[PDB]
This record gives C-alpha cells, structure tokens and sequence, in this order.
C-alpha cells in the first residue's frame, strides 16, 4: 500500500523460503550464499524440507551472547542447488529502536501475510518461553501462532525476525550486520 509494504514486498519475494521440522512451518530468511536464519525454537535437524524439498543442513549454529544467553536465532547454511539475493547491506550495525515496522509471513497457512506494526522498541530482556533472551525488539501487536520466523523491515532495513508473542505484543530477535562476517 505504500513504501514499507514495497521493501517488506521486495525481501519477501526473493530472501524468503517455507522451513519444515519436526516442530512446525516456519518463514524462514535467506541472507547470502546459502545461509538463512529462523528461530532456535525451530529445533533444526539434519535435514530439513525447504518449500517442500528434502534439504540436507550443511551446519547449524543456535547464536547465544557473550554473556552466554540465548538470542533465538538460528542461523542455517543448506544444501541447496541456488544462492539467496545478498542482502547484508540492509541488516543494522547496532542495537536500535525503529518506526513504522512491517511484519510479513508466507507459509501454507498464512501466505503473502503483511503486518503494520507500528512503532518498535528495543525491549532488550525477555523470560521468551521460560528461557532467559536478550536483543528482544517489541511491537505492540496482538500477534498469533503461526508467525514465528516473520521478517521484522522498516523501509531499507531487516531488523529482526518474530519469535513470540503474549496476546497483547509480540516479539523478534534483533538481526545484526556481525551475524554474517565471512
């Protein structure tokens, strides 16, 4: 409807795959190469189904800060036959609030789903699930089962991907710029 959806629109038609596992479908965002990202409560195995495909993981890595707790990204490279769209140059270098977020999801369940979120804070700690999470980004959006692995963009930037809600708000784990030095 205007530039937010457009960028929102842009990374979901080329950097977004459907994830299978054993704990659901998941969106799930492809970042370079063939490396993506999707919540660590995903429980990532070996193989995964990538828009219904058997996909072998080459290497899964569940990311936790210095202080050792848990982020909730997972960042996943594939067995895949093709590369993503390199998309580093719009992930933030630091810690921020934002306005004006978007929230998109494609599965079986929700495709070509488009959220206005409106206004996002760095929250910083969350108990996400009973686990202690730090880097928490929060919308004031009654967000449900189903959106897990959503991308969180403002217009030119990707800044985070859902990962929970409590009814009233919901949740994503910030995407930062050093995830995806090689």
């Amino acid at each position: 409807m205007g530039p937010g959806f457009d960028f929102a629109q842009a990374i979901m038609k080329k950097n977004t795959v459907i994830a299978r596992t054993e704990k659901g479908e998941f969106t799930m965002l492809g970042v370079y190469d063939r490396v993506a990202v999707i919540p660590t409560h995903a429980s990532v195995g070996e193989i995964i189904y990538i828009n219904d495909v058997e996909t072998r993981v080459l290497d899964a890595c569940a990311l936790r800060d210095l202080t050792d707790t848990n982020l909730e990204i997972t960042i996943v490279k594939l067995d895949r036959n093709q590369k993503f769209r390199d998309i580093r140059h719009f992930l933030p270098r630091c810690e921020d609030d934002y306005n004006d977020a978007v929230l998109s999801v494609h599965t079986s369940k929700f495709p070509n789903m488009y959220i206005p979120v409106g206004q996002v804070t760095n929250y910083g700690f969350l108990n996400l699930g009973g686990t202690p999470t730090h880097r928490i980004l929060m919308y004031n959006f009654p967000t449900r089962a189903g959106q897990c692995g959503g991308v969180v963009t403002t217009t030119g930037k990707v800044i985070g991907i859902h990962v929970g809600g409590n009814g009233a708000q919901g949740f994503a784990a910030m995407l930062l710029h050093s995830y995806f030095t090689d």
